[PDB]
């Protein structure tokens, strides 16, 4: 065959799938994945289209982390084109992809200064290098906003060019783009790829039927991995994804107003962060919590919904507090163990993954469909997409020390965050007793490799068994490419 | 020809008990599956009657009936249930989801109603020598609070206990058609009546259906319903929506507790309880406010108060633990503060509505009150103040509901709980009474709202609050 | 005679002293007073020489606010050779007045937007007005401070040439130049003025004695009018003077360090404000509270120390938490009924008073101590100090409505300064529930008059008594003047 | 005569001196120490005749807490007669020493259950055992109370017969009485106590001169040790004595009122407790702060003023926070290394000791003082008390493990004692990681020696070379016993 499975339907898959379709219509291109969505990241999503509102410090002091943002700008300057080209096959009746052009990012107290001061530094620094159109703005024009005074921002940063989109609106366009170019739905799971003599022959389903095809994508988010990795020798040469389960809602506010941009802080601790997402009918999207598990989770925890809630009513606006909560949203973020998208080859003929995107692979989304797509014609796709190859030894972005100095800063973030009320010695005592422990976890689990902060966390309040499988698992992988 | 209108418990329960007693009659059930602004599928539900008890309601002659009413109703719950899952199998459920009930007291919250409302319990439980024991905290199972917001107090009430609201629901059902009951799933639009004679009820289908009878139990549309008939508009008294917020929450282990866990009724009848549920699920709740207009959503506000209380006063595990659900319900609030139970002028016309925040527990009692009256006996003896067509009832002089309405007003503060300078709280208890007592004055010469209602028409639009004082007026002439 | 007596030892009445004894050596100059200087605000202040510093938005929206800032930029042009003057009648042991050249502004979120935000837009404005020497600058580049993250300022203002005295040094001095120039300290208290056909004779002290004069100079701070009050017919000429009680504390720090730098907040509830001015010898100044009250009191309340400690400990530096108490100071800051000093002239004869400069006559003092001796010499003094003459009409400086804004707005800010953590609906409920009461008193005590939010808060919660005795003032002041 | 020198003027050498002028007319007595006290617990404290309210669960767990407590019921005996006697020296206008009779604790949630629950359950059981008259009563019938319902106690209990005296009425009754009986107050301090062929022969004092006697008494509170410790190869011999740094505060209230009883909660962290004395003239005692410190202190430090205070205001009476703070008060309550006092005779032929009585020291003093005088007229004393001769090893009452479960504890419990608000997760992880760093401290120290909990803290935060100067301390004492 020379017919294409994407195994998937999120935002990677569609987006995958209409590439190609559109680029090969001589080829049938057949997309697998059902309507549940279970576990699905795009869902949940505002979405933002974060590109320097994601800067960090932390992010930009390693060579793999100016790399990501690089990609994360690129991206930027598809998405115009990109959304003109999925509303291009539909009406003005269907609603529209884009909710605001512009993002307005706010600096307020509550947090820490270690990551909401850098982080904010950082994404002037970034936004000045890449010759973006930005201001520095009074809070006082930054419009709709009503913090609590205590909460209230005091510096604000408007981003032009850097929007949102409605996820939901969004993934219609992609499977009516993906049928107007000749793409067939075909509403099932795959359960396994079958390869042989390094060539990949086609994909089972869930309902026993076998689809033979020369190529397959894997978008299936955070199931990616386990998919890829059942063929022979993959198990240890296939980094690890866990599920980032992220909670976000809709709220219908009090007037049926809401805000002209994005509105957001900095990322916070372990990746939460705090934004309000404009929506059409007098909705807006909050988000968002963010929390690595070792196993799969489809419920808000009532700690994630409360901390969701009590941020947006203090530091964005007040009236949420009235306005009626419409649905609170789950999604399974794919969490690389490297802390690194999966995207390209293996060393399987016809095999190709696209996963691993963590919080920004909806924004990444047109660049990882264009980049699969060119390898898949013989081209070399985008420049910069190479060291994520999905086939990889672990990436070490960041110095044991670089990242036990992150982990302790968030960890003491999750406090400043609530913000919480103590006796002021605290919080040195604390910073002094996390750093032995944590120090202690980073040299039992590996002599080389260190798990980045997230991942970190949830691995230190695991169960001693799920410490003792990661070791070997770590020690599995320096075997296979050492 | 019988029709009931509305699906909830108290229609449910009145189905069941005519469609069993008059096995000659024809009785059709009116409402949707969907149960729009339902209280019955939003409540845990505590089969209350010492837990509920204030130190304002046993201030009251009217209050002190309600709870001798609740206190009967109690004595029926168990056969009823027996009789309810005998037309059921293992397999559908248990509706009894606690035996015993434990209060605690907490400094969560204001000491003007939290340690009143705890001294009141104790006191009506000794009175009634209803068993009972003030206990250790140490010695209650399961609990986990907050030190800073643990329980000091607590109090096992024996036989006091808890059904699952939703498998009473399906068990009324299955019950109701067990006993040659008709479900037809549609709304009623008008009752008519001419003669001074009800003839039916037109659906909102477009169709008639005849009946010599018809109960209205349609919760908190029960009064809207039957005021348009002619010259009864100030004559029922109105019911407003007492809109609740609940949770349905997976605990992090499957494990709950064996008893309901609750403090005594808190700020304008919100209240803090945990309701056991079978398969690793508790029911949280349950906040209450008075809306003049219907809301079928809960707040941001009103599900962080909810689920910040119940993680800190009742268990920290609850915080990881995952949401099934956000439940809203509207307990219907009538606007003197006291159910509508029986007949009305109109022949044929009987009211189950007005319960407010303890319907599931009066269920049976006022099922078996309205279906004596339906079949020319007397009923149960106290339910005769609370006839449907009445005067509005004064159970509070003005001066007590004023005091009320700022101790309750204040209590929002303290529950949350608030940090603030020192003098601030007598400074808003000092600008609070002038304003609450100039509205009182305003709103009508004889009429006061409870203080549930009347802090909702101090935060309402000035047109509301002139259309209540014509209301007001409307119904002083009717009856003086 | 040609004797001159000045009643009162605050930085006022030496600084007049030291000016009256330099410029006539013929005229023989006696200063009464304590040691103890019993409510004495010179003491008790830090202090600061505030200029841009004291901007706020109110001041800067009146005429009568805009001559009050500029004679401060006038006032700050005397300090330099003042001090010069004074050090040179001591020697190196004596200590340096001088304890910072500069001054930062902070503005953190413990506060009211409506005061904090106004007031240091207000203050940036004033110095590009005046192409006063500033930098707004980076909050991490401000030395020493070691903040609570969620108390932490994130704008920040260094000020060249505006700085603080140690007002001890200060006193010190200005006794020492007071002697060297001739004058004679009687360390006694004033119990009466004497005067008899327009002209003044003496003074009464409280041991008994009678010291005859022609001139006699009041500058008692606080107790100024019930002084010159007690003379016929001057009961309702002479407007009242209340007592601004004000704490502040000296703290030796943990590690002996402080700031080069004054650090402050704009001025906040009530006249409030929190600085830290530095001192010799490991030790720091904190203030300062502000409270009027109708009666004096010479002791702090717990509520004052709580929120003084409170304020400084968060907002400035975690390691004063640790810090040794050296003192509580409370002094009264001279509150004039109508919110303007009394400068000048009296309708008799060689009767002057200096007084009514509630929170900035340390600051003023080396201009209103050369203005009133213009005065007694001839001359015509500083040009727009004339309108506060001490024999007047209560000036009406604010609209009735300007003033009822301001008093609901200060009380607010009062929560907000704490800071408090209330439900999001209780700060409307607030605000709404204040403006009847506050409206009420204010047309209940004169249809002509208004006393200023500092004074109408302290009214409103004082005893009925008072009000009515306040109501009886505000009349007879009516009947004198009209 | 026989010359004594009683070498202190705290309640327990002033004790002594009365005690010995009275019995022993043979001999001339002499007391030293200054009317400024300095580091003086006795002025800094309310002070309490505590025995029931003393209790707690890990006093009442062992046999020597056991002992404590017994010798506290013995004290209470003596107090009626022992006022009788020393009032009957002055007049009405000397004032009355006891001012009040009675106590209530009151059990609040501002604070760990760990403790207060504990301790309060203990002290029931107590009352019950010595068939004492006391009731659990009613919150609503305890007069006076006006605290934060949040902050507000849910159970009482009323101790009949355990009352307080005013500590400044009974030092000035003390010298009195100790001049009526021939005792004669050298107001100097001792610098060296002089001694050869193993038996003293005076004390050197401040002011150069030599006083000479056959019996010396040190009651110098925590300077008791570092004074005999300077005799030859007396530095191990003699436990250490640290200071107990107490705060506490003299307050007029607003109205001149006072509660008729003590009301205070049960000991909380590190020995802290609030607790409100009454006083004649509208003044009330509040305390009492603790902290362990290596050094002396004689300033309360900022944290300790404002915890008192913010703790009086919201657990007592809301009314102290508008009333007028009169003195904040700082005293040393000698804390022994091993935990217990230093009663009775040294190696050195008439040198005795009377120290190290920490925080209940005050209400002892009538039974510790007549122990002393009997030991010293060749009589057996208080039997019990001779477990605490001054010259000993190090007693060791606790395990290892029983210490570290309690500094975890108390460390706990300055947290919920603040109160602090944190993410509820929070608490578990600090238990969870204090227990290392804490058990780390225990083993490095000693391995036979562990301090109490209120030092091993202070030990904890000290610097590095004062750990080492510990860990050399406790090993010259292993070598000098072992
Ligand atoms: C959050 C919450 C918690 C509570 N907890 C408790 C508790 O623990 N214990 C307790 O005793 N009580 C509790 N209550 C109170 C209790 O739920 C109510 O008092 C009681 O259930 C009211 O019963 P009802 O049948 O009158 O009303 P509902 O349950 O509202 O039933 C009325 C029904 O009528 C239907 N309807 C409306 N209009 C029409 C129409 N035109 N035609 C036909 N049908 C119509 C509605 O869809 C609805 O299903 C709680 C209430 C709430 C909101
Ligand atoms: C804040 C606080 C509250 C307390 N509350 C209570 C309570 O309620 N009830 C209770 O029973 N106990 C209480 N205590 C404990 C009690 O105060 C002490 O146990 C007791 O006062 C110790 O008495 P002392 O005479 O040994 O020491 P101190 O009272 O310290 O007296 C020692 C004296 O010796 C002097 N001195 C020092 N060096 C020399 C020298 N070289 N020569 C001469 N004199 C010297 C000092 O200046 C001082 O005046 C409290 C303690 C504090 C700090």
């Amino acid at each position: 065959q020379t017919d294409v499975i994407v195994v998937g339907n999120g935002v990677l898959g569609l987006s995958v799938g209409v590439e190609i379709a559109r680029t090969r219509p001589d080829v049938r291109v057949t997309l697998l994945g059902k309507p549940a969505r279970q576990y699905g990241a795009t869902p949940a999503a505002g979405a933002m289209l974060g590109a320097f509102g994601e800067v960090t410090a932390h992010a930009l002091a390693s060579e793999h982390g100016r790399k990501k943002h690089a990609l994360a700008v690129q991206a930027q300057r598809l998405w115009p084109e990109w959304i003109e080209s999925l509303e291009a096959t539909g009406t003005a009746a269907d609603g529209r992809i884009k909710t605001a052009d512009d993002t307005v990012v706010l600096l307020n107290t509550v947090g820490h200064s270690a990551l909401d001061d850098a982080n904010f530094a950082a994404v002037l620094t970034a936004l000045k290098e890449a010759n973006a159109p930005h201001e520095e703005i009074a809070v006082e024009s930054v419009d709709w906003i009503d913090p609590d005074p205590n909460s209230r921002p005091l510096r604000a940063l408007h981003i032009e060019g850097e929007g949102s989109v409605d996820s939901g609106i969004l993934l219609a366009a992609l499977e009516r783009s993906f049928l107007q170019a000749g793409g067939r739905l075909h509403p099932v799971d795959a359960t396994e790829i079958r390869a042989s003599h390094g060539r990949v022959e086609g994909v089972v389903t869930d309902d026993g039927d076998f689809l033979p095809a020369g190529h397959v994508v894997v978008a299936a988010g955070a199931r990616s991995q386990r998919l890829v990795a059942a063929l022979p020798g993959l198990a240890h040469r296939i980094p690890r994804i866990y599920d980032g389960v992220g909670v976000s809602a809709l709220v219908d506010t009090w007037d049926g107003s809401g805000p002209a941009t994005v509105l957001r802080t900095s990322n916070r601790a372990f990746a939460c962060g705090l934004h309000l997402v404009p929506r059409a009918g007098g909705s807006v999207y909050i988000g968002a919590t963010n929390a690595v598990c070792l196993e799969p989770r489809g419920a808000a925890s009532i700690e994630e919904t409360v901390f969701l809630f009590n941020c947006a009513t203090h530091q964005l606006h007040r009236g949420l507090n009235g306005s009626e909560l419409r649905k609170v949203q789950v999604g399974s973020a794919p969490a690389p163990i490297d802390g690194f998208p999966l995207i390209g080859g293996t060393s399987v003929e016809g095999l190709w993954m696209l996963s691993g995107t963590y919080r920004d692979g909806l924004h990444m989304s047109p660049l990882l469909a264009r980049h699969v797509v060119s390898l898949m014609d013989g081209g070399t796709g985008v420049d910069g997409l190479r060291e994520f190859r999905p086939e990889r030894d672990l990436i070490s972005a960041w110095s044991r020390e670089e990242i036990l100095d992150d982990v302790v800063r968030h960890t003491m973030a999750t406090g400043y965050e609530f913000p919480w009320r103590l006796p002021l010695e605290w919080p040195h005592m604390m910073e002094t007793f996390l750093q032995g422990p944590f120090a202690e976890l980073a040299d039992r689990l590996s002599d080389t490799y260190t798990p980045p902060a997230d991942l970190m966390t949830a691995i230190m309040f695991s169960e001693r068994e799920q410490q003792d499988e990661l070791i070997a698992y770590y020690a599995d992988v320096h075997r296979e490419w050492h």
